[PDB]
């Protein structure tokens, strides 16, 4: 599980918010996209995999999951296409939870950047930050860290 | 040493690569940009404190360190903004490297892409996972994890 990641998207302002989960630890990555393409995110696993070692990927849809620009990015990075079929129904619940926490935190910064990107990434550093007590970034490096050893 | 950071700035084609490198590890993000702005500097730093515990940036410039957009970046993601003067003559040479080592492996990916941002992208990955034996990628988890605990 250390190398298992979730793609997930999500919208707002009339644009979307593409978003990677690492499942075991809740570090997320995200950036704002016009439209969710198998090009975009095709592009995005290539910077996440660039930066961290991610063995699978669930894709957040089935369209992701067909493209052959995914397929082409996951063969490249070497990662492992997978479905994202929530077999464990509390997966679904997971996800739309984090979804609601990040739109909210959007909202709290929202007044601090012109750009809907600048206040994404403001959230993806507040939410990897927040102590739960470890926070998000620091269960993904001891994860990983303890895989390597 | 683990939350040390330098920027460094190279170009090709006519674009910038802004570049920063974790010292101790050697671990690298990178990103095309059309050109060196402090607004740019500025979101490339949000984002890379988001995903990483940014605790010093030696500036790649001077025009960076002055530059109020940066300072302002700095000043949210609670990083220590530093100049980058080589007091130690070594740091000029091991970035000089690395700027011929990216752009080598650029060129050695450049046909598997349209667009410079995808190959720049694909130099991260094989420069983060080359064994060196551990990567780059390997060893800042493990500097990371060391200091957690
Ligand atoms: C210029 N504004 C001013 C501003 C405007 C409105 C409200 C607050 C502020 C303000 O000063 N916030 C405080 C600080 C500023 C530093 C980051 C942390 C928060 C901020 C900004 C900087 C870099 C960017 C931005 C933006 C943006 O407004 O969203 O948007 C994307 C842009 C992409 C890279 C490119 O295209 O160059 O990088
Ligand atoms: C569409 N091309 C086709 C192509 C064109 C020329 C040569 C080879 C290939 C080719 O198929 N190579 C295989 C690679 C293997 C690894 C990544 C997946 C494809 C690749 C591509 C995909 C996503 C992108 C790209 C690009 C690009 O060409 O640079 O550019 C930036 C784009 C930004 C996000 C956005 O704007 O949507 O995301
Ligand atoms: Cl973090
Ligand atoms: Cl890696």
């Amino acid at each position: 599980s250390p190398g298992i990641w979730q793609l997930d998207c999500t919208h707002l302002e009339g644009k979307v918010i593409l978003v990677a989960v690492h499942v075991a630890s809740g570090y997320i990555e995200a950036e704002v996209i016009p439209a969710e393409t198998g090009q975009e995110t095709a592009y995005f696993l290539l910077k996440l995999a660039g930066r961290w070692p991610v063995k699978t990927v669930h894709t957040d849809n089935g369209s992701n999951f067909t493209s052959t620009t995914v397929k082409a990015a996951c063969w490249w990075a070497g990662i492992k296409q997978e479905d994202g079929i929530p077999y464990n129904p509390q997966s679904q619940g997971v996800i739309e939870s984090m979804n609601k926490e990040l739109k909210k935190i959007i909202g709290q910064v929202r007044d601090q950047a012109e750009h809907l990107k600048t206040a994404v990434q403001m959230a993806v550093f507040i939410h990897n930050h927040k102590r739960k007590g470890y926070s998000a970034g620091e269960r993904i490096v001891d994860i990983i860290a303890t895989d390597i050893q």
